[PDB]
């Protein structure tokens, strides 16, 4: 399909976000791919990404993006448009929200990658993220920790979005 969807998920919970941003575009258009069943070379199959990963442990990787994360030196991301998304929970993890997203992007902007789809930071309280572009989030940060009501409506708005970035 035009977009692949890079997931990795600990305790489900992007993975079932993955599944309404899925949706929301329309079933059509992506395809998911769980990145602890994923090769390095899936990503080349795509001109259009949506990177998924939770931050866990105090500012690390999901297990499974930190596997594929040692092998993104080995892909070239030119010509790829490639949008992010985490969840995270911000008032646990205040100095680490959605650091993994941050850290996601550096490597893959620097491996060729054109981010599009950044979110206000309007409506989070948190002390410091590696996700933070001066003001903005690299990619749409969501918080079912602490904020699962607000989710649907965020998703709509940035993948509304995305489609227009993405220039579908
Ligand atoms: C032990 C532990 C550590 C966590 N560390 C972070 C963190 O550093 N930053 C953050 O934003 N969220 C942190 N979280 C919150 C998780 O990212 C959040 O629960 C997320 O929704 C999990 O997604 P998953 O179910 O897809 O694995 C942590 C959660 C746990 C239980």
């Amino acid at each position: 399909k035009k977009i692949g969807l890079f997931y990795g998920t600990q305790t489900g919970k992007t993975e079932s976000v993955a599944k309404i941003i899925r949706d929301e575009f329309g079933n059509d258009v992506v395809t998911l791919h769980d990145v602890s069943q994923a090769e390095v070379t899936d990503l080349n199959d795509y001109q259009y990404l949506i990177i998924g990963c939770p931050t866990w442990n105090a500012g690390e990787l999901q297990s499974d993006w930190e596997g594929l994360y040692s092998k993104l030196d080995d892909v070239d991301f030119n010509g790829k448009l490639v949008a992010y998304f985490g969840t995270g929970d911000q008032a646990g993890y205040a100095d680490n929200f959605q650091d993994a997203i941050g850290i996601l992007e550096e490597k893959i902007s620097q491996r060729g990658g054109k981010t599009v789809g950044y979110w206000s930071t309007d409506g989070y309280k948190f002390n410091d993220s590696k996700a933070l572009r001066n003001g903005k989030f690299v990619g749409l940060v969501l918080d079912e920790d602490n904020q699962s009501d607000l989710t649907d409506d965020r998703i709509k708005s940035w993948v509304a979005q995305l489609k227009s970035e993405f220039g579908l």
